[PDB]
């Protein structure tokens, strides 16, 4: 995409959860299921703003736990979130690394998803005891995901890819260049 971002509508992810996502890269928060995404699809850097992620709905499931390879399962529910959040180059390595010239994280995985606990996406994703995941993901329409948009917390927040059709598409829009 636009900036060499790497947005593609479906594809192989790992997912992890964190706290605190009331103040979010987007710059709306919402009250249903959300996540971050990694740099490098999200579209923009810290402190830059929305990128093109930012509103979309994707479909996650889980199907292998990396960190306990004799796990059969079972997983947790296939879940919708919207995407409000980044989940930086240099914030974790780990997970959110891929970049232009090494577009794999730890994992080999080309996206993370980082699900918000604080409204509950977690806790339908996640089996007790195993808290990251590999799976794959899939862009949805927002007509699948329940709940309500939060208030702009600045000027320019966007969560306007809510009603985007799926990628290849434009609605933020991304900022600057992706990371390298
Ligand atoms: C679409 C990107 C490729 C990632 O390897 C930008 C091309 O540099």
């Amino acid at each position: 995409a636009t900036g060499g971002y790497v947005q593609q509508a479906t594809g192989q992810a790992s997912f992890t959860m964190y706290s605190g996502c009331g103040s979010p890269a987007c710059g709306k928060a919402a009250s249903g299921f959300t996540a971050a995404i990694n740099q490098l699809a999200f579209g923009s850097a810290p402190g830059l703003g929305a990128g093109d992620a930012c509103g979309r709905c994707f479909a996650l499931t889980g199907n292998h736990d990396p960190y306990s390879p004799n796990y059969t399962g079972p997983f947790g529910q296939t879940i919708v979130v919207k995407v409000t959040d980044l989940c930086p180059v240099q914030g974790d390595q780990e997970f959110c690394g891929q970049t232009t010239s090494n577009p794999t994280n730890q994992h080999g995985m080309p996206f993370h998803f980082d699900i918000c606990e604080d409204t509950g996406g977690s806790a339908k994703f996640f089996p007790s005891g195993h808290g990251a995941l590999t799976g794959t993901f899939t862009e949805v329409s927002c007509s699948q995901w329940s709940g309500s948009d939060g208030g702009q917390l600045w000027n320019g927040a966007c969560l306007s890819g809510e009603t985007a059709p799926n990628w290849p598409s434009t609605a933020c829009g991304n900022k600057g260049t992706a990371p390298s």
